[PDB]
């Protein structure tokens, strides 16, 4: 039923929160994959094979929660590792789980923003880097967190995502292109709402927390 | 596509219609999710379920369902020696076809949750609920199913019928089992999609070509 999360009452964040989160990774993931609008410029990407679900990482949640905590200017970010950063404006009526709902899907509009009509989309260049992070096709966890911090220039709400695996470099290949639905880099695969996975991947975040 | 003999004189069209009725009630139960849009009512929410898989159409079947109602002779030469479904709508002079395949199946449905009682088990099998017990019993995963406009001389119908896998339902059979939405172990390899379980197997042989 519901996702195991099973992260530590030290991160100070609700479940609720990291499902939208990660609900918006796997999202952009399958309008990739399945060759669908992404935004309510460019806005079809894909089709790509072998693009797979991703799961919850307690420890860069930590990693993520870290980066923004102090809520200095600027904030620790760790460019050592893939993350995405974003920074939305509070009003007085802000409604907190609407705000982490609309605030991650700014790196798409960016990184969208960005693609000429003959850019490969698929293609790693520095312009489109927060939605490359996020489609990569090579790394299937994430972690995020969020913060009202009051800065010095005023009060935002501050998002930070921080991925598995490496940084990525100048025209890597961000995902593959092919049919929707075809999942065979992994053992066990199948396909659901246009997202691959495997058995073992399922197994896993079914375990109850411990 | 579903591969069947030309001679069916069928769509596939036809055919995802009544597939994806079959697998959305089937869902419904497994999900615990209401069947028809009407959710106040409890009897119209039935399940969870354990164990229940996707069902795939047969052409063998489809045949046998198509010859219980080609000649559209009082009686039909229905065959309950397998487990069948028949539905018949009397039509009117502005129905459209597709509009009504999608529509007349739902009557196997409503017509079998109006014999519940508040107090009846409803995944155990009476024959005053075995129109929605041949679709949701979890035993078969085969259904074939044909449709026809009959002129009848008390009037023109919509006749439908699915023939089913498996045996007929006998008084007291368990037609599914209570349990988890997503528990699915009956079957090596097996996932869950939509509240529906499956297996890679099924999943393979399904989109094999012709
Ligand atoms: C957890 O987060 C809330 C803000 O959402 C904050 O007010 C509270 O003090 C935090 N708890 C700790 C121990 O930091």
């Amino acid at each position: 039923a519901e996702a195991g999360f099973c992260c530590p009452a030290d991160l100070n964040q609700t479940d609720e929160a990291r499902k939208i989160f990660l609900d918006f990774h796997n999202q952009v993931r399958r309008d990739i994959a399945g060759a669908s609008p992404l935004l309510n410029m460019r806005n079809v990407l894909g089709p790509a094979k072998n693009m797979y679900r991703m799961d919850w990482d307690c420890n860069l949640e930590a990693k993520a929660k870290a980066m923004i905590w102090p809520c200095t200017t600027p904030l620790p970010i760790d460019t050592s590792i893939p993350q995405n950063l974003a920074q939305w404006l509070l009003f007085q009526n802000s409604q907190e789980n609407e705000v982490l709902t609309q605030t991650p899907w700014s790196w798409v509009t960016a990184s969208l923003r960005n693609l000429q009509p003959d850019t490969e989309a698929n293609i790693y260049n520095w312009q489109i880097r927060p939605l490359s992070n996020i489609a990569n096709w090579q790394n299937l966890k994430v972690g995020c967190a969020h913060k009202v911090c009051k800065f010095p220039t005023g009060t935002n709400m501050v998002v930070s995502c921080a991925y598995g695996g490496e940084v990525l470099q100048d025209n890597e290949v961000v995902w593959d292109k092919g049919p929707t639905c075809m999942c065979n880099a992994y053992p066990n695969s199948f396909c659901c709402n246009n997202l691959c996975d495997t058995i073992a991947a399922a197994t896993l975040r079914n375990q109850p927390c411990k």
